[PDB]
């Protein structure tokens, strides 16, 4: 099978690498990005790791014509969007125009606004069912695997899921004074926004990082976990019936939160451009220029991550709570694919969803066709693939 | 008398304003800067304040020819350099070429290095004694008035000054999350440098803000005061004989020191340029673009400043300690000249040194001619002018 991937990110290095480790399903992996230096480093690395060999071909994913051009040049079974969420619509359109299969790991987001919303991508459901294709939205860890965990609970453990708390802890040490999980422009747009959660029909808003619980993360410890809006809550509230409260929490250190409140104070997190010696510059972009980009840090990053879902509900007129979670070692990820645990936990699920599609395990024939979030699909084989590809989960009743 | 001033800074607004308030000595004040918007706001303000009327004429002080051109266009008695320390040599040269009188408020500093040193300006002593002119170096508050305080002590209170501690506290509240005394590019270059002090012949270095005493500032309170190198120590160690220890301390809040350590961590205090989307940008300059420039903040700044000199010594084989200091109110400064207390405490002394020169009170005939620091001149009339222009001092023995 043949598949084209857009993005040579920290995440991008993982998805490609993971495809090369499953050469039995991925014979033709073509890798496409704005800057080719990244793509050759991935290419050259995989060959050093023993993982076969990939096509590098530059393209500016913002221009739909050049994608259409690249898609039909290799006519692939699926295209993986692991570039920035801006390119979601431009790549998703070039998939429709070439009747090809699309998966991303992130919502749509416009550079001139810090809004998260599926409805721009969801609009393609008529157009996609029609062109008899599939677009699987948000197939990272969160969103994606967390949806799968909730999906998986809904089938196997719960009659009705009353509450959902997604909990994301990154207890890694990148050994630098201040650095980010992934691309700083998108990460820091996300976390500094007014957090948001669903309870009893209406959505509630909070000032950024207003709410905070302490949570005990298996294999780590007790950590301050702050409340955030996250993409998956949009799809999951719509798709999981019964839901009374749905929240997302993330751990941040004091040191991280301080740097972030300082940079915010001087204007370094600004999305609107500002003139400096003639030139018009966006601060938060310049922050990304200045900061080490994260791939660099996997070499010396140590720690583990824990991400998962804490659900309360009812099964056979009796109460039960479930915790599904995945722990992941930064050093172990480095030594497998040269990346750290955030690149890792995101790329592997996307490579899995690719495998689902190529295997027709997830199919537009033998289901409705069109645009779907992960919790809508058959998750059973997806979860089994996650185990096989390095994201084993725990499952815990109380 | 006629005098030309280069700089429409926060400081610049004070020096011009203060000259207009002494119209009996300043009949022709011409004001020269890179951007004319500042100069008209000063012009238009003085007229609103009742202070007469000034000439605005743009010039790029980096190009010595255009200065020579501006100097001879109005042939003035003195030129006041209140632009950035980079223009020190270019303006100081155009003074020699036109045989005119020069005063600045800051050392020489090259944009590609964070070094403070008088020797680049001191080199002009032969050339200046020859052209029978005068260059008074560092005639702000610190440096400048503090030199005068030490000078004044040396004559009137001490036989030999064993120790000198200069103490600078700014207890103002500019009502913003983070902002700077003066131009952020120069301020933040200064404070984040390895501090330095003189004791027993050799100079000692310390990591930035390594050393810290608590000091009780009259009319304020007890404040954490951190040790810094400051320009005046260079000239004063050379010029005041007897000196066993000479230090400079400045107060910084935790909040300020945190912002500064964060910005330092991400690279926002960098003097070397760095490529971003083609363009090559200096971070710390961009920081200055981003931050409110300080003049803006005088409108709502409240608090007081205390700056002065704590000296121990011997007079008539008996020990004595002297504290000379000046307290200054941010709101009171706003309402007088529209500026805050740092702009104020710096501009007034420069306007005074101008008055000394125009009055021939400080003269190249009836003294050596050439290049001098403030402690080298007759300070008695200078101090009296400071009192008259709003910088009264206290003098305290123990
Ligand atoms: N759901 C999850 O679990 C999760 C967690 C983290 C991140 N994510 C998502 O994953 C992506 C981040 O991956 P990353 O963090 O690795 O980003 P990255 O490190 O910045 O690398 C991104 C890649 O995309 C390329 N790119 C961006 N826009 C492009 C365009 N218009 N045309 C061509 N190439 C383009 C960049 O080119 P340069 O080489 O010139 O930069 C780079 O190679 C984002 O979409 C983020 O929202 C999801
Ligand atoms: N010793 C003390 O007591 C003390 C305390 C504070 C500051 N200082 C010194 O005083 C000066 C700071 O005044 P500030 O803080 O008011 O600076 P500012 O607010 O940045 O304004 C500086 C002025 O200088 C102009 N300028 C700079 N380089 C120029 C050039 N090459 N040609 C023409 N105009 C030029 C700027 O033009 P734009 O309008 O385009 O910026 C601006 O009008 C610095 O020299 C600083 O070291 C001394």
């Amino acid at each position: 099978h043949t598949v084209l991937q857009i993005g040579a990110g920290g995440v991008g290095s993982v998805v490609a690498h993971k495809m090369g480790m499953n050469r039995d399903v991925f014979k033709n992996i073509i890798l496409a990005s704005r800057s080719l230096d990244k793509c050759y480093a991935i290419k050259e690395s995989m060959l050093k790791k023993g993982l076969g060999e990939i096509g590098v071909e530059q393209v500016d994913a913002d221009d739909t014509q050049a994608l259409v051009a690249l898609i039909q040049k290799y006519k692939p079974k699926v295209v993986i969007n692991v570039a920035l969420p801006y390119q979601d619509l431009t790549i998703m359109q070039a998939c429709l125009e070439t009747k090809t299969h699309y998966i991303d790991t992130a919502n749509y987001e416009h550079p001139d606004l810090a809004k998260f919303e599926y409805k721009e991508q969801w609009a393609f459901d008529r157009a996609y069912k029609e062109a008899r294709i599939l677009g699987v939205l948000g197939a990272g860890f969160d969103p994606g695997v967390t949806n799968a965990y909730v999906a998986h609970a809904q089938r196997h453990h719960f009659d009705t899921i009353h509450t959902l708390d997604i909990l994301d802890c990154n207890a890694g040490d990148h050994k630098r004074p201040f650095a980010t999980n992934f691309n700083p422009e998108i990460n820091l747009r996300e976390v500094s926004s007014k957090g948001r959660y669903y309870e009893n029909g209406k959505w509630i808003e909070t000032k950024p990082l207003e709410i905070k619980q302490v949570w005990a993360y298996p294999q780590i410890g007790e950590m301050d976990s702050y409340l955030l809006y996250h993409e998956e809550l949009e799809s999951l509230v719509k798709n999981i019936k019964g839901l009374r409260r749905a929240r997302f929490f993330m751990t941040f250190s004091q040191n991280y939160l301080t740097h972030m409140k300082c940079l915010e104070n001087v204007g370094m997190l600004g999305i609107k451009e500002i003139e400096h010696q003639g030139v018009k510059i966006v601060p938060i972009q310049f922050l990304k220029t200045l900061l080490p980009d994260p791939a660099t840090l996997a070499k010396d990053t140590t720690g583990k991550t824990n991400i998962g879902c804490y659900m309360t509900g009812i099964k056979n007129n009796q109460d039960k709570t479930l915790y599904i979670y995945n722990v992941c070692d930064h050093k172990k990820c480095y030594e497998e694919v040269g990346s750290q645990a955030i690149s890792y936990t995101t790329g592997v699920p996307a490579m899995c969803a690719a495998k689902m599609i190529c295997n027709d395990t997830w199919s537009a024939d033998h289901f409705r066709a069109g645009v779907f979030n992960i919790e809508e699909l058959n998750t059973d084989p997806f979860m089994e693939e996650l185990i096989k590809q390095g994201l084993p989960y725990e499952v815990i009743e109380r």
